[PDB]
């Protein structure tokens, strides 16, 4: 089948981070042969799908930018269906979808506190996974909905288990990296550990991966809060001790979820997705 040399060139970039230690590729622009992969998974027949969580008095400006956006650059070229969970449905716009996309909706009961609200999307996330999406993708992406896609963020990005470097951090020491640090959190990590400081604003892989992911950072949560503790950075803290645990099989730079608020080095060839201000 596909093997790495096959559509991959680490050397096409030679001044960033490339290959890791387990053998997963960073995928940066310039790396990447997409017409060899359009290729090897239409043949294949896949389905990508793609869950935001939309919740507050203000989301529906955030949802409409982020839909019309994935419409126009998410896996072009092959069906996707995109998962929306909504606290009102009268926030959910109207946008009009591309060949071979289409969306299913899902009401779910807003939490209290904005930190669980962000925390209980890993116990729902699981829900919907045992109950439809296994039957009917082949890999998932999970988004937060306060990002816009800004080029073609397509098939060199799909993969087993698929992290995000975050932005911010991705050229810093470990020991710098906002990980967890209380011995008493599930989430802990201790100094002088760690490979990458990932973003949970993006992450994927196929269903079955992806219901690990999201079961064990929920347990870990529960646990938490068994014990009167939230960390840092409530799920991506999780998040981190997860795939510190699990290596992810994929990466993807931080040109896939670039914060401008930094400005634009060289390291940054081609956006393919921003932050919004938050």
């Amino acid at each position: 089948k596909l093997k790495l040399s096959d559509w991959f060139n680490p050397f096409k970039r030679p001044e960033v981070v490339t290959m890791t230690k387990w053998k997963a590729p960073v995928v940066w622009e310039g790396t990447y042969n997409r017409a060899v992969l359009d290729n090897y998974y239409a043949k294949q027949k896949i389905t990508v799908g793609l869950t935001v969580f939309a919740v507050g008095r203000y989301i529906e400006h955030y949802l409409e930018e982020f839909l019309t956006s994935a419409n126009k650059h998410f896996m072009v070229g092959h069906p996707v269906i995109f998962y929306i969970m909504v606290d009102d449905v009268s926030r959910m716009p109207l946008i009009e979808l591309g060949p071979l996309r289409s969306f299913k909706v899902f009401k779910i009961k807003p939490e209290k506190r904005w930190q669980d609200i962000s925390m209980m999307r890993m116990k729902t996330i699981g829900e919907h996974i045992v109950a439809h999406i296994q039957h009917e993708v082949d890999f998932l992406f999970c988004m937060d909905v306060d990002q816009v896609f800004q080029d073609k963020f397509g098939v060199e990005t799909l993969g087993e288990s698929v992290a995000q470097l975050q932005a911010w951090w991705y050229k810093a020491d470990p020991n710098d990296f906002t990980y967890e640090r209380r011995k008493e959190s599930a989430a802990y990590i201790p100094f002088g550990e760690g490979d990458f400081y990932y973003h949970a604003a993006i992450f994927g892989g196929t269903p079955t991966q992806v219901l690990n992911i999201t079961q064990e950072c929920f347990k870990g949560i529960l646990k938490d809060k068994k014990n009167d503790i939230e960390a840092q950075w409530h799920d991506e803290s999780h998040l981190n001790k997860y795939f510190l645990l699990n290596k992810p099989t994929k990466i993807l730079s931080p040109e896939y979820c670039w914060d401008y608020h930094i400005g634009l080095p060289a390291d940054i060839k081609l956006v393919k997705m921003s932050w919004q201000t938050k």
